[PDB]
């Protein structure tokens, strides 16, 4: 991988693998977000840092709090996929990921996705605006004009996610992390919850569609002594399902979230 | 990826990724397990196939029997490891596919690993051993001369495993796969029965130690609709006996042997 000419995005190729394909052959959306996460983490790589010195000092991290992903083509197993990512301040509010997934033969874009992100304490988990000084700090890797995976007026990835009511139409009960779920922090991988809401997912969908759009809310992480229930209700050629996430005893919401599937 | 020179081996580059390593900032025995089937995937994509014209007229696949790692150390984040493997029959009892693993600065051997293969009919799940020219099919794929990951005699790879008994010293119950787990024809991926075994393996023993060598006999395939208890107890380093067993009636999946290293 490596930086672009103004030094601004970051741009890094992908050859499939065959342990990341589904039942058609093609990546999963959990191979895509793992993608998406290293792209992102070679790019903070590259300009020396996630977290500034500043930020280290302060007991400060960056914490995702929406993911959304539209893809349009799923890349097969041995196919090459590039993927261009970069990050913009949006004032104090945080700041945004966003990246561009590419057909490295034919230079069709295969996939969008956006994600927000806010500073919090690690220690007391606590969220506050970004201040000027740590601000300042990563301006100097960030394009000046504005630059949207997601440019459109009305378009989903800003859209407002309802809270799912019971009784769910489906559920994927008793859900728990193994190691492999863990991030090299000890924390649970964020794309761990993507395959979790999507256990809830009947499997006549998975064989007759195929996902185009997800969108994911986080509001409270699962810890490794965390069980997790993952519910389910249609809400619609193109199924629509609205998810919850929620811990599996007092029902503490931990994720919601929208998926958008169109027929194969 | 490239077939070597005479066409005989595999080798394949890997550069470590964020997500594949633990909290030592390297990458997992998972990571390592699964990086294994992929240059073994890519290697059978390079001549032609991983099932022959002949086996998949007669409806029989290739299942591993047992799977043997034995790392001396584990890749950081970013470092590139070289994979060079190949295959080997064994009579008609089956194939054997080795693995070496290399650091690509130094060129020191990092790790070694073997796995033993039987031919099954895929529909009746019953052992065909290998015959008629079914064999001689992918004998010109494999070197003639024997070429061992473990050469030394009485080495760990050939060790009998003994199964254990109740009451075990750890467990981790109610395991159960995720879609994640499956791979492209629907069933568990081997390397996430490598990951049940550990999980029974106490935090304190992770946090003092590296794992050094593990051996996996795979005895019956967890489906889809299977839930698995994971149970460990000590034998000695630190050395420790696995079971992996369905959680109602307590049918054996798989048994296996850990080493670790105090850090
Ligand atoms: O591998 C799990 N899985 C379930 N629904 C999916 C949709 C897209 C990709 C992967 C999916
Ligand atoms: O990972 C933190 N981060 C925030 N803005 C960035 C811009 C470029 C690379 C990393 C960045
Ligand atoms: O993160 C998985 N995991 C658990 N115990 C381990 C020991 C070695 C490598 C990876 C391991
Ligand atoms: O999994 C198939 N297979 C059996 N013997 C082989 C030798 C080389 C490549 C693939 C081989």
């Amino acid at each position: 991988g490596s930086l672009t000419e103004d030094g601004l995005s970051y741009k890094e190729k992908f050859v499939v693998r065959s342990y990341e394909v589904g039942s058609n052959k093609t990546a999963t959306v959990e191979t895509i977000a793992n993608l998406l996460q290293e792209v992102g983490c070679n790019h903070a790589q590259s300009v020396g840092f996630a977290t500034t010195t500043t930020m280290r000092k302060l007991h400060l991290i960056w914490v995702t709090a929406r993911m959304h992903i539209e893809i349009y083509k799923y890349p097969a197993w041995g196919d090459v996929v590039e993927i261009e990512t970069w990050c913009q301040s949006e004032g104090r509010i945080g700041t945004r990921r966003d990246w561009i997934l590419k057909d490295s033969v034919t230079g069709e874009v295969t996939g969008r996705a956006t994600s927000k992100w806010v500073m919090m304490n690690q220690d007391t988990r606590r969220l506050q605006k970004v201040s000027d000084d740590v601000r300042d700090e990563y301006l100097v890797f960030c394009p000046q004009e504005p630059r949207l995976a997601f440019p459109e007026e009305n378009n989903r990835s800003l859209k407002k996610i309802p809270k799912l009511e019971d009784p769910a139409q489906y559920s994927m009960i008793g859900l728990k992390p193994r190691r492999a779920d863990l991030d090299m922090n000890q924390h649970v991988n964020n794309v761990t919850y993507i395959g979790w809401v999507l256990e809830s997912i009947p499997q006549e969908i998975v064989d007759t569609h195929e996902l185009q759009v997800i969108t994911l809310d986080y509001r409270r992480e699962c810890q490794q002594d965390d069980v997790v229930d993952s519910l389910t209700t249609t809400t619609s050629n193109d199924s629509q399902f609205l998810h919850l996430l929620r811990l599996s005893g007092d029902g503490q919401e931990i994720n919601r979230g929208t998926t958008l599937w169109r027929k194969k």
